[PDB]
């Protein structure tokens, strides 16, 4: 059985709620986030407030596939969010892609492939992006980069793989619509992997299950919550607003 | 916000639900299971089915204390469990006294302390029992022991501390009973320390949110959840069944 989570739509209404209570809390800068703590939910949508840029998400996806944890190889121009992070150096930790194909992070995409190719029924099945090293590794050389990821859990069941997203912190408007775009390339992808094997295992993609452990709004983006909150519109420029 | 999450009571009626209608899954050795994938609950309870043996869970709790990777120092007779998942010279990887302890892991209980100190809001107070080397060390020296718990995270809000557990498995009746015990005992530590840092702090002990890839039952324990289904009542003797 597949847990009976909530939706995308439940987590907006859950949203709004805690911004109509002044549910507020004082992030690290100093700034106001409304939040939830310890939400689970499945991504059945690709957003949740916000429009969707397909552009930006196919330059960190590049990033990604490059494994580089260098910041200035992101295509094009460097994003100001990706700077600010940035060692002095310009490195980071987040690069997913470094996270589960590259051999220094001990090769968690194929590791996992090779288990369920072997155990279709396995819950051992997993990449794990964060480390216990993390505790030290976070502001090496000045960056400010504490993994947001901690595991990516796979199970396939009736012949659908589902993926089961654990997080520490995601950001619901810029953050969960980045990150999903991404779970579920490498979702598709594992299911292509695994099916070119063996055509007979004709396996489909799942559901993909969003645990975080801070799931937050920041105060700039409360226009956002509040414009749903009144019409069910999930954008509006912040000069129609 | 803390998410409006099922009770431990709400997992019982699944896991009824799943068996009521041979929702089954075969285990590695090839045993079935009844399973919630994507498992997310307040654990308000200390045990789902089965009974609570404080004997038993303090002798467990000593050897975290010791952090040894050596079944053989749980105190007394080890546990067949313990001993039949071990090496060839009688070692593991699941102490999670060595977890969050030991300097070997990278000091976790001690640094997440020292960010809750430091900044009692932080969506970075977290313990990362689980590592990237975990795809090769299961299976060092022939044990078999992928670690279960990937990371513990706690975030204080309203002056209670909550902690969001992510496990990839959890057995539902020995599994989740001892994991519980484990849990509370260091969620209540956390608070002793961070209030003993500081009197004005005044901090409790809030929610645990359980958070399991795949929740499951096996099948020589599916007699405990039948009986319960009929009965209500969460322990039976096999005998008496």
């Amino acid at each position: 059985m597949i847990s009976d989570s909530m939706t995308v739509e439940e987590i907006r209404l859950h949203l709004g709620l805690a911004l109509k209570e002044k549910d507020f809390v004082v992030d690290k800068t100093g700034v106001k986030t409304i939040e939830i703590i310890g939400a689970s939910f499945v991504a059945d949508e690709p957003f949740i407030f916000g429009a969707l840029n397909d552009e930006y998400i196919q330059r960190e996806l590049e990033w990604y596939k490059s494994k580089s944890l260098f910041v200035k190889d992101i295509p094009g121009e460097t994003p100001k969010i990706w700077q600010q992070v940035a060692s002095s150096k310009g490195e980071i930790n987040s690069n997913y892609g470094w996270a589960i194909w590259s051999e220094d992070n001990y090769a968690q995409y194929d590791m996992c492939l090779a288990e369920l190719g072997q155990n279709p029924d396995s819950r051992r099945g997993i990449m794990i992006y964060t480390r216990p090293s993390m505790q030290f590794d976070y502001n090496k050389d000045g960056m400010s980069d504490f993994m947001c990821t901690n595991t990516v859990q796979y199970l396939i069941r009736d012949k659908k793989i589902n993926a089961v997203v654990n997080m520490r912190s995601n950001d619901v408007v810029f953050g969960f619509r980045n990150d999903y775009a991404w779970q579920k390339y490498v979702l598709d992808k594992l299911v292509s992997d695994l099916n070119a094997g063996d055509s007979t295992r004709q396996y489909k993609a799942g559901s993909i299950i969003w645990n975080v452990g801070s799931l937050h709004v920041y105060s700039r983006h409360f226009y956002l919550v509040d414009h749903w909150w009144k019409t069910g519109e999930t954008h509006i420029s912040k000069k129609d607003y």
